[PDB]
């Protein structure tokens, strides 16, 4: 049925070359184009970038496009492979690598074709995509779960000025009662937060960082929240709307330790932070503000910290580089109760079949799922179906500005409307969306 | 043959509601997204919005989709419309609507029916939408010719801090072979401006605007294209890349005059200048910069300024505002010899119909068009299928950031590589892309 298996590079929404894969079969053409992140979890699989200085200051992914072109697709051709059997195709793209972290082809080669062989089983199967990744994932479908979407609103950390640490600030809308609605009211929070960011740090402070995000000049994560609290009460949605960190601590994690003025290039030792010192900041805010999850609170190796700090966290713990969406570290996340949710980026690991294992895994030991863009994203709208078709009950996707952002919560609009009341949404049950009856 | 046509809001990339369309045909399910701009134009066809203040700050689109779904829709159904015939499409479209600026159902409602129905057809006569696209404006297709991409990297005016009014600064890669090396080469100048941005600026000076652009506070347009050249420079593409202007100067007109401090409340009236002298200033840019293209020098019915300069600009002039994509304003601006290049945008007039008879106006009139994105932008690729189809070497589709953009720049990239041999680039030809052997 695979008659041809095609890579091109296309940009992502950083202007950064990126892999698209198209798929050809009797049923037509199949396309899918895979994501990258910035200052990526050390153990993800390879994301393998061309390094010409010369070209694309080094990020051209011409190397990988051969590879999907020299390698994979003859051998994909030739192998007659059913794309209805998802673990069959990933088992023979994982063979033909041959290695622990796709560093042979690139996850960015592999990842292209696992993705696009199951729009293509879609179509086989004459159903939506996320009916097939349900399917796929033995999911229930009735009722289908929509998302609780975790906009980001703002944020801090590496790439933008100020001291603020901390990475994305994020709100939830589990108060509202369809996913329309929590879409509508995060809009509309959003640009009462573009409003107050302008009035208080000028007219450039509306401007967005990658994600869609406001990223001015601020200084703490008080500051921060203090100021996405004054949106949402101002917007009238106090009681619909909870709050998401992203920590992102492994890019302030220094020889074992949290330096929070990591920015500041005189950084004094002394008030570099040990885990538990960190934790009560954590504490701190979580006191202060209404917070439902955090992410990447510690560093990505740093076990002992997650697992002290997650006995007493009481809200959702949430693994990204610790994880990094693999089945062997979401093991050991499980067995040293680091953690209670796994942030699933397929890229981070680089097929289909592995991502539906990361999930069914995280599921099993009672943990939630939130299924997660890059920072460096695409008109691909592949995780919109993902979600739906996990039943996780939560997204994180961007802030409602953005294309690359939108595209992923139109396509749940219209999955949401596509299914009308053998659907529901989450809520105030995102953490187990898997489990709502 | 059409046997559905169904509306619903999705998000713009401004996070604010707009129209799409869905046809439904035996060839399957078409849709079409209607585009958004910011301070439009007075001439431009109704964009409706429902001004609800408690739904979305005012800007819903509900009262568009109903004109779709309850008005439109049973129409143009019971019509049996043969949607190849696009001319019959449109002018079924706007003898319901019945109003010269279709104010009774929303230009937002029409184009999205006008859109779909021509994806539709080339889905019947299976063709790629740009052969299509051809075929309905009579335009040559050996070779197809594939545009220069005027992309936005900085932008002043009315929604950036700082003194500088224009709006925007493009850089146009004429020098470029092919498209995909023009879409390289000028990925290139972008980063190589946002870095050099962020360590004059500040960090937060890096984020971007609403087309992707850099928004630094930048005081004189000297600064802000000392900036661009300093760029092209760095990433070593001068003489190979161009640059583009869009004064939006509309936005700075006041009292018969041009205020260039127009964001200072307490601007220095005095100051304002006459048509003249500010002709005096685009010259001394003109000269001192590679300024290929300038775009709204004067304002929406300034039409003695504009007819005064085009006599001595030498160089391309853009009307967008004056002629709002509309044949009639267009042939008194090739009566008054007021430019010679339209911008199109298809939201400006409504229907797919019209905009391509702008286009024909222009090239008979020896006019170049360039075809325009709004600001408020989304996932549909339309514009890039038209630019191609109507053969005018010419796109402003954005910066190579933000994936509303990039879709665009994408789809080309798509495009280009199917037709191989039978498309050229139109490099420094770009002004007269349409006539190119
Ligand atoms: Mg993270
Ligand atoms: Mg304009």
């Amino acid at each position: 049925a695979v008659s041809k298996v095609y890579a091109r590079s296309v940009y992502d929404s950083r202007g950064n070359p990126t892999v698209e894969v198209e798929l050809t079969t009797e049923k037509g053409v199949f396309r899918s184009i895979v994501p990258s992140g910035a200052n990526t979890g050390v153990h993800e699989a390879l994301e393998m970038r061309d390094g010409d200085k010369s070209k694309w200051m080094g990020k051209g992914v011409l190397h990988a496009v051969k590879n999907v072109n020299d390698v994979i697709a003859p051998a994909f051709v030739k192998a007659n492979i059913d794309v209805k059997d998802q673990k069959a195709v990933d088992d023979f793209l994982i063979s033909l690598d041959g290695t622990a972290n796709k560093s042979k082809l690139g996850a960015n080669a592999i990842l292209g074709v696992s993705l696009a062989a199951s729009r293509a089983a879609a179509a086989e199967k004459n159903v939506p995509l996320y009916k097939h990744l349900a399917d796929l994932s033995k999911s229930k479908t009735s009722p289908y779960v929509l998302p609780v979407p975790f906009l980001n609103v703002l944020n801090g950390g590496s790439h933008a000025g100020g001291a603020l640490a901390l990475k994305e600030f994020m709100i939830a809308p589990t108060g509202a009662k369809t996913f329309a609605e929590a879409l509508r009211i995060g809009s509309e929070v959003y640009h009462n937060l573009k409003s107050l960011t302008k009035k208080r740090y000028g007219a450039s402070a509306g401007n967005v960082g990658d994600e869609g995000g406001v990223a001015p000049n601020i200084q703490t994560a008080e500051e921060a929240l203090d100021l996405i609290v004054d949106a949402i009460k101002a917007a009238g949605h106090d009681g619909k709307i909870k709050i998401g960190l992203d920590c992102a601590s492994s890019e302030f994690f220094k020889d074992g330790k949290y330096d929070l003025d990591f920015k500041n290039p005189n950084s004094d030792k002394s008030k570099w932070l040990t885990g538990p010192q960190l934790a009560d900041l954590y504490h701190s805010l979580m006191k202060r503000y209404p917070i439902v999850s955090i992410e990447d609170p510690f560093a990505e190796d740093d076990w002992e910290a997650w697992s002290h700090f997650f006995k007493t966290a009481g809200i959702q713990i949430v693994a990204d580089r610790l994880t990094v969406t693999n089945p062997k570290r979401i093991a050991t996340a499980i067995e040293k109760k680091a953690a209670d949710a796994l942030l699933l980026k397929v890229n981070q690991i680089g097929t289909l079949s592995e991502s539906i294992k990361a999930a069914q895994d995280s599921f099993a030991a009672g943990w939630g799922v939130m299924v997660s863009h890059r920072s460096g994203e695409t008109e691909d709208t592949f995780i919109a179906d993902l979600v739906v078709g996990l039943r996780t009950g939560q997204i994180k996707t961007g802030a409602p500005a953005r294309s690359e952002r939108l595209a992923k919560l139109n396509q749940l609009l219209r999955i949401e409307e596509e299914l009308g009341d053998n659907a529901v949404f989450a809520g105030e049950n995102f953490h187990h969306g898997d489990k709502l009856l």
